[PDB]
């Protein structure tokens, strides 16, 4: 099995409690909603060598990394952090976020395939867990 596709979303969980936990206030989770909740995830995977978009009709995102080498992105509150993506077990991948400036609760993201070959987001802020899910179109 891998990793690339163009994914479509069928489920998405406490997004906006990850936004909320972190402290970002009602107008801003609202922007970050309307523009971020709910996803399509393009992969392409080349063994350990990513490229991730995240896109909706009014946002696009997009990661370039190789598992085991540092690179910059942003947590989800939007604050500049650096990442490593480690395989937790085969066909599960996930990423450290260490922010560039000062401290805040710690936050991550993962990415799974299950057997049947759906592919599961989670990401996490303090102690809140945002479960996305996805099959390729
Ligand atoms: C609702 C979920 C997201 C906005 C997740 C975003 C995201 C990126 C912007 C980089 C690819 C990793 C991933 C956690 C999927």
């Amino acid at each position: 099995p891998n990793f690339s596709g163009n994914w479509k979303i069928i489920r998405s969980e406490n997004f906006e409690e990850l936004l909320k936990v972190l402290g970002v206030n009602v107008m801003l989770r609202k922007i970050e909603v309307a523009a971020a909740s709910k996803p399509a995830v393009e992969i392409k995977q080349e063994g350990d060598t990513f490229y991730i978009k995240t896109s909706t009709t009014v946002r696009t995102t997009e990661i370039n990394f190789k598992v085991g080498e540092e690179f910059e992105e942003q947590t989800v509150d939007g604050r500049p952090c650096k990442s490593l993506v480690k395989w937790e077990s085969e066909n599960k991948m996930v990423c450290e976020q260490k922010l560039l400036k000062g401290e805040g609760p710690k936050t991550s993201w993962t990415l799974e395939l299950t057997n049947d070959g759906e592919l599961i987001l989670t990401m996490t802020a303090d102690d809140v867990v945002c479960t996305k899910v996805y099959v390729r179109e």
